[PDB]
């Protein structure tokens, strides 16, 4: 699992982008957060995640805060 912190999420309409230093930004659906509750992400939040690249091209997935 990659380490990224939230570059800036849209919490009403669900996705964003996560930042991992020396790479490209990932994008994040709101389907790919995993846990109970609202699913949702916060500016500057600590992520852990999956690159996962199909014809669409790269977004996150099992995006995990804690
Ligand atoms: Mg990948």
């Amino acid at each position: 699992m990659l380490e990224g912190k939230v570059k800036w999420f849209n919490s009403e309409k669900g996705f964003g982008f996560i930042e991992v230093e020396g790479q490209d930004d990932v994008f994040v659906h709101f389907s790919a957060i995993q846990g109970e509750g609202f699913k949702t992400l916060e500016e500057g939040q600590k992520v852990r995640f999956e690159i996962v690249e199909g014809n669409r091209g790269p977004q996150a997935a099992n995006v995990t805060k804690e």
